Order: C-alpha cells, then sequence, then structure tokens
C-alpha cells in the first residue's frame, strides 16, 4: 500500500510546449472528419471482421475474432459513434460484441492476452453507451477470467477488475485490482521513472516463456509504448483509488516521457532515441500519453506547478500527431495514424498504422472534443 520512491525529472525547456497554440475546435473537428473518413471506408472493407493488429505497407489485412488487438477496432466505431450518433456505427459494433461474447464463451484464442484490451473499448464501451445486458454479460465473464488469472499494461487490464467491483459489489475484484497496481508499480517501474520489461523467462528453469516478445530495445532502455502504458493506466487506476502517491508516480513516469520527446513531440520508438538516430517512429505511445495526460488532468490540484505545462504538452503532442502522421489517402484499408512500431525486434508492424494507435488517436481526439463518458 507504498508506492517505492521514483525520481521525477523536472520538466526541461517547457517553453516547447507552453508556446505552442492550443487546438480549437475546428481543429480537432476536422480532425475526426478526416478520421472518421478513413472508418467509413474501412467498414465496408472488414465487413463483421477486423483489421490485424498493424498494417502492412499501410493497409490492414481482414482477420477473424482471434488477436489480442480486436477490441481497438470496436473501440473506434463506438467512439465515431459518439461524435456522430449514426445508427449504422451501433449495428456493427454491436455485432462485434456479439462475437466478443462468442469468444469469451468459448474461451477462443485467450492465451494470456490484456483481457481489459479485448472487452473494455468492444464490451464494456456499448455498456456505457446504451447499457446493452449481452455486453455486461461479456465484460463480467472476461472479468471473471482475469480473475482466475507482471507487465505494465497490467495497469490498463485491471480498470476491468474495478468494473466488475463497481457492477458486482463485491469486493474481491476491487482487493485484486489494487493488489495488482502495487505490484505492477513497484516491480515494473524503474527507480528513475522509466518502465521495464517483464519476465523473460521461467523464474525455475530459465526457460524462454512462451508468447512472451521482447519489447523495448534493450535491458537498458526505455520503450515509448510501455512508459505510455504507465501515463495512461496510472491515472485510470487513481480514480478508482485516489492514492496521492499515484499523482506522483505519475509525475515520474510523465516527465521522463516528455523530456525524451524530439523536435516535433512525437515519441521514438524506443526514448533513447531521438531526432539524427534514423529509428522510427511509435506513434502509438504518444498518442496513447496524450490520452493519460488527459486524464490525470482531471484530478491534478491547480496548484500543481506543472498542470498548465501538461496542458501545453498534450496538445502540443496532438497537434503533431494531427498535422504530420494522421492518413490523408482515403484508401481501403489505410490506418487512422501512421509510423508505429508493432514490435521492432521480430521484425512486425515497423514503421506501420497500428489498431491500438489508432483507437488512442480518435480516443484523445474524441476527449478534446467532447465531455467524454470513460469505456475505461
Amino acid at each position: 500500500m507504498k508506492i517505492k520512491p521514483v525520481k521525477v525529472e523536472s520538466i526541461e525547456n517547457p517553453k516547447r510546449f507552453l508556446n505552442s497554440r492550443l487546438l480549437t475546435k475546428i481543429e480537432v473537428e476536422e480532425a475526426i472528419e478526416k478520421a472518421l473518413k478513413q472508418l467509413y471506408i474501412n467498414i465496408d472493407y472488414f465487413g463483421e471482421e477486423y483489421p490485424t493488429p498493424a498494417t502492412f505497407n499501410n493497409i490492414y489485412k481482414v482477420m477473424d475474432n482471434t488477436e489480442w488487438t480486436n477490441g481497438f477496432w470496436t473501440g473506434c466505431l463506438w467512439l465515431a459513434y459518439e461524435y456522430n450518433q449514426d445508427k449504422k456505427l451501433k449495428n456493427i459494433a454491436h455485432k462485434n460484441v456479439l462475437s466478443f461474447l462468442n469468444r469469451i464463451n468459448n474461451r477462443i484464442a485467450l492465451d494470456h492476452h490484456n483481457l481489459g484490451f479485448l472487452y473494455t473499448p468492444s464490451c464494456t464501451a456499448e455498456y456505457r453507451i446504451n447499457g446493452d445486458v449481452k455486453a455486461l454479460e461479456a465484460t463480467i465473464k472476461a472479468a471473471d477470467k482475469l480473475m482466475e488469472r507482471l507487465i505494465i499494461d497490467c495497469l490498463l487490464n485491471i480498470q476491468l477488475l474495478f468494473f466488475a467491483y463497481e457492477q458486482t459489489g463485491d469486493e474481491k475484484y476491487r482487493q485484486v485490482a489494487v493488489n495488482h497496481f502495487y505490484a505492477s508499480a513497484n516491480n515494473v517501474v524503474r527507480d528513475d521513472s522509466s518502465a521495464f520489461h517483464t519476465f523473460y523467462f521461467d523464474p525455475e528453469t530459465g526457460e524462454p516463456l512462451k508468447g512472451v516478445t521482447r519489447q523495448g530495445y534493450s535491458d537498458e532502455s526505455s520503450w515509448a509504448r510501455g512508459q505510455a502504458w504507465g501515463i495512461y493506466g496510472i491515472p485510470l487506476s487513481y480514480r478508482k483509488m485516489k492514492d496521492y502517491q499515484q499523482i506522483i508516480l505519475f509525475k515520474g513516469m510523465t516527465n521522463y516521457f516528455l523530456n525524451r520527446l524530439p523536435e516535433d513531440k512525437v515519441s521514438y520508438w524506443d526514448l533513447i532515441f531521438t531526432d539524427g538516430s534514423g529509428q522510427p517512429r511509435d506513434t502509438s505511445a504518444t498518442a496513447t500519453a496524450v490520452c493519460g495526460i488527459h486524464e490525470m488532468l482531471k484530478y491534478l490540484p491547480e496548484v500543481d506547478p506543472d498542470k498548465e505545462t501538461y496542458k501545453y504538452a498534450m496538445h502540443t503532442m496532438l497537434r503533431s500527431l494531427i498535422e504530420q502522421y494522421s492518413n490523408n489517402e482515403l484508401i481501403a484499408g489505410r490506418p487512422l495514424l501512421l509510423h508505429g512500431v508493432y514490435s521492432w525486434h521480430s521484425g512486425s508492424g515497423v514503421d506501420e498504422g497500428n489498431i491500438w494507435g489508432d483507437y488512442y488517436y480518435l480516443e484523445a481526439l474524441i476527449r478534446f472534443y467532447k465531455d467524454w463518458e470513460l469505456y475505461w
């Protein structure tokens, strides 16, 4: 019930954020409209099926409901639906929900996949929006699967458990979520506020763990998306826990991230790289961090000397995403956002759009545009 001390860096050169122009309503509206043009085109391309995790030379392939990423496509549909109230979006996304209910009922391809990622933006999303009982059923069933049961994205995985607690009143859901927050905070964040890797090898035999992918350049580096899972997963958990130490841990992880952004404020795939490295960007890490900062700002005290800096930072990052990284070719299978990195070491989705990146980009847009009720 205590978070270990971490180093909180000062935000260096804060004027690089504070001198930016805030994103206007017209700017965000047009960014949304441009995204939805691509989404409506992709709707006829995927049908009742789903994009692959990442694009191939910037075009998604079509697949069934068997990856770790399928929920993020349904999430794009719900976000768009909240923008325009088009029942077509609702109809298609509810079909996805039905598919997710089937998938959890039959335990199809669940591996060790983050269940929050699969069920929150798809099923919990619909329950937020219209109270659909099947979406609720699918969500609780996934929470129960997670209960039977350390990576930093577990910070988003446990939001499923907080939802289950709220819906059931069963404190066991909450007890697990809270324990898992502190286990994650103390064991997968370094004392310098960098995120760190999970277990790659069996703790008894040293055997390579099955279905575990090396992320980040090295044991000594700072994987950008991992850092971002912290930046967003911490305030999400803070909503449900209200431990002020969580705000300090957020400032540590976020300042660490901001201080390693390059000139256009869009993270390289690993934070050890910046301008001149020749390394690919990971826009998805940046979109995720914008969402996390936006969320934390709902709670951060007015007297926090960095609050205004954070506000300008997320605007600076989102503006760069909209202006330099968002997709401009309205072609079947194109993503919302270019230049992400899925898995550098395995050579997958390197400098490709990815579906979680598209999701968090649209979520950031919707967050800025409206008072958005969280799926998480």
